[PDB]
């Protein structure tokens, strides 16, 4: 379609999640800001499926992905100009149900991918696509989070924004639901200590810690685990420090599972890669680092090989 | 001198740790292979002087050093074949006098660069410098003290490869040493506790360890008191981790110190660069880190500020 070739070239404005903390005038200003900048996200993605290798983007999976992305720019764009509630209250229905109909997409790419991906010539431009896809997708997906979460009236929170975020309370609620998932597997799970600022609280935006969080805590437990199977009754701790300064807050999670091997730790963070349900499909470490790459921090591990392997999470603070 | 600019261009030959695992004829040609060996080596670092910005090879320290590899070079070559044990004999009392003269060559060469550096235009050339003649010199003192060593008989050593070196022990002799530092400057000093691989033991040369070590526990010591400076009477622990496997050997130094300020993160591996008798002059991170990758390893360090840091020493086995 002309209409993606010409949004395909306007530069995307991006918001500061300082900018974010800016009568139902706003909400109109927010739906009618995201009506102008989802489309032209939506058609540098539709620019990255179609500049992927031919033989990769003629995967059935990869076209239906491509596809999807074609759908949304139609939808949104076909979409009349917000006037009032009225037209600001259907908006929302749409981006909702845009929100559901993308909440597999990840699955839908490593799928595809997965197989055609062996029939290239370059190796780092797979994970040129998928980062550059990922964290798109991760901004287009709190863009509109953001203004669906404007309407309802959660306190501490402005949107997606939590303003008193605590670091050790999102870090309990991951670790809880990473010690089920290694419970139910081994029938035990390393107990975490946290340490560090545990008292720390800050404005700051949950939705990327979501995602890393259970990540790096099911890589800690499944490698713990692994490497205790001889004693699954007595696993060492696993140890998450929390540094919170000016500029950034540290996250680090040791843990004592024998470490990342030096014939894998080239490859940890290419997508595909595992050494295994519970773990996923080897996109957790690269995605991870892609996300706090995007977001201004960095995601950094130190093997220690025989003992265990320190995962390093910076993540820049709000302005 | 054009005997120094014919040995200039000789490549140096590299002794392998494993290889110097090799009647008093061992001794001569251990001494032999030293006398082709070490004048090409002195050459080397009387071009890296030849090559330095002329603002910087007049200044009369940086002389005194360049007048003293001349003279190194002059009496190595002028020395008589080795023919029997009694030269053999004059030749050690000739190589023990050379490391005795050149023991202070790292202080006598950062005097020199000190005010000097600070009128050149590249900022990268005096790290090149320092880097190669530092690195060189490490490999001189080695070969050297491990001929000397040859008609010693220590136990579990052969000359100066212990062949049952444990890391535990090492590191307890230098904790010892730094604590007594440390005591003697504020009263009180972090307690060491030490973890992992305790029990570990492995071929292994000593030497780069004996520098190495000292100086990133008076900086994990040195941090943990200035920042506790309202509590000198009770101070976090510095923990050590050892990691032994296949490869390589890595030890982990994390002191709750408070970290490495991001304004200074930057240049803490620069010589001369320091936050500060007790510490050095500045050359305790750059010459461990070029030392750690001259011997196949590396020095990486990861700052949690507010809380510490974590320094990692990596050091590839003995084949
Ligand atoms: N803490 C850790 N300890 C040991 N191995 C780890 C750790 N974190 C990651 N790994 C290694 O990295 C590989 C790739 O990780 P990842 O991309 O998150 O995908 P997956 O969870 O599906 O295996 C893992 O299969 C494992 O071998
Ligand atoms: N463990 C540490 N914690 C905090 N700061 C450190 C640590 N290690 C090194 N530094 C910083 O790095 C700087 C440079 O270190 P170094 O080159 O060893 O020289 P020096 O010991 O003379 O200060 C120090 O002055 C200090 O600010
Ligand atoms: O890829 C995604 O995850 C999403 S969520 C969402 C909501 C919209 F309004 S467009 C859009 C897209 Cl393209
Ligand atoms: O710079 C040094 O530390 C040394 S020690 C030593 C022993 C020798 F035989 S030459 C020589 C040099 Cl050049
Ligand atoms: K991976
Ligand atoms: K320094
Ligand atoms: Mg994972
Ligand atoms: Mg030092």
């Amino acid at each position: 379609q002309s209409a993606i070739d010409a949004a395909a070239e306007k530069p995307s404005v991006r918001l500061t999640p300082t900018m974010m903390l800016y009568d139902g005038s706003h909400l109109l200003k927010s739906a009618r800001y995201l009506q102008q900048e989802l489309p032209v996200r939506i058609a540098h993605r539709i620019k990255g499926f179609r500049c992927l290798p031919f033989i990769i983007g003629c995967n059935p999976t990869i076209l239906h992905v491509h596809e999807l992305y074609i759908r949304a720019f139609q939808k949104l764009t076909d979409f009349p100009p917000i006037k009032d509630q009225a037209d600001e209250a259907q908006y929302c229905q749409l981006v909702r149900q845009l929100l559901d109909d993308h909440k597999d997409v990840v699955t839908l790419l490593a799928e595809g991918l997965r197989e055609s991906r062996k029939h290239i010539e370059d190796e780092k431009l797979v994970r040129y696509f998928l980062d550059k896809t990922l964290t798109s997708r991760l901004g287009i997906r709190m863009l509109a989070t953001h203004h669906l979460a404007l309407h309802e009236d959660k306190p501490d929170f402005v949107g997606i924004i939590c303003t008193r975020l605590s670091p050790k309370k999102i870090i309990e609620k991951w670790v809880d639901f990473a010690r089920r998932l290694c419970e139910h597997k081994y029938g035990n799970a390393p107990r975490v200590r946290i340490n560090g600022h545990v008292a720390a609280r800050f404005p700051f935006i949950p939705m990327p810690l979501d995602y890393i969080l259970p990540e790096l805590l099911k890589n800690a437990m499944r490698a713990t685990m692994e490497s205790h199977l001889d004693t699954p009754y007595n696993v060492p701790d696993v140890v998450i420090t929390i540094a919170n300064n000016d500029v950034d807050l540290i996250i680090r999670i040791s843990d004592r599972g024998g470490g990342i091997a030096h014939k894998d730790l080239d490859r940890v963070m290419d997508y595909h890669f595992t050494t295994a349900p519970m773990h996923g499909f080897g996109f957790g470490l690269p995605t991870s680092r892609a996300y706090a790459e995007y977001l201004g921090g960095s995601l950094q591990l130190q093997s220690l090989q025989g003992i265990g392997t320190d995962v390093y999470l910076r993540l820049r603070h709000i302005d």
